[PDB]
């Protein structure tokens, strides 16, 4: 296997979701609103390649998202998502998006002004798993203080932050434009 | 590049989907049933390995399903799952289970009593696609020529059936401990 590095040996790292979960529930309204991508981990699921944004909306206990951006082609491209409790009852978040699917999302760490730092990640059959991982900023730029934030996070749990690229943002975004979709 | 078969270059082939909701739904309405897992295609999510079975019920707007059987390691597995409509209406459903992710569904093909033809299809944004493929059947055995059926169905939106692997089941798998969770 020369491919791909973002299948990896061993089950999905634990994280201690409940503590994660306990913190972050009373703040949960505090994620509400815009948050720029300012890196990620491969993801062969993202269409939106650049000047991603996204637009959470809160109804006191589930997310609706809109996330807005150029897509590969040069176009401006609009996904729906959403973002809510596991349906099963587990310590953590489904995010759905259309044309796509589930899958849990963790909040390794936020303080909801600045940055969060987001994991996804599944279990394979055979021992390995797959995960992905993102830095999100409220801001197109994110500061080397909160960039180190999610270093941690993503160290502490064995995430090669090698794997992290950067995100296009910035002034040369549209963002005015995504606003109304 | 050792290539998983389950990866195909490619988008996911269209299936007339609002045409399966309108063929492949039943005169009556089926509110409890159990399937078994008669062959699959490769799949690196499902964990149970031998004696698949599917009990589902009906609540609300959502098939409660519980998947019994044997798993890789050799013990008894159970695992909670939910059925319902795709959340941003597109016309197809989620199959979403405890400790993995909800992914898109579509009955190909079934006639309710005998077997049921299932397939879940997603695009990767680098020019693949993943899909896995399902018979099931209402008893451990099924007959040649709704096997054929199945076949067809899925040579129809080019699905090499030459994946399919049967699934071990019989008077050999502990279904009435499986009962019992
Ligand atoms: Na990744
Ligand atoms: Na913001
Ligand atoms: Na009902």
């Amino acid at each position: 296997d020369k491919i791909p590095d973002f299948v990896v040996p061993g089950k999905c790292a634990s994280v201690t979701r409940n503590k994660l979960w306990a913190e972050q529930t009373p703040n949960r309204n505090m994620y509400a609103g815009v948050w720029y991508q300012f890196a990620l981990t491969n993801n062969p699921y993202q269409l939106i390649e650049k000047c991603v944004r996204n637009e959470y909306s809160f109804d006191g206990e589930q997310f609706v998202i809109t996330s807005t951006g150029i897509a590969y082609d040069g176009n401006l491209l609009k996904r729906n998502g959403k973002l809510y409790p596991n349906p099963f009852g587990e310590p953590h978040l489904s995010i759905d998006y259309e044309m796509s699917f589930a899958a849990p999302l963790v909040i390794l760490e936020t303080d909801y002004s600045n940055y969060a730092c987001l994991y996804s990640c599944i279990d394979y059959n055979f021992g390995y798993h797959s995960d992905f991982s993102f830095i999100f900023s409220r801001s197109a730029n994110l500061a080397d203080k909160y960039v180190k934030k999610c270093e941690a996070a993503f160290k502490n749990i064995n995430v090669d932050t090698t794997r992290f690229v950067k995100t296009v943002q910035g002034s040369s975004c549209p963002y005015d434009t995504q606003k109304t979709v």
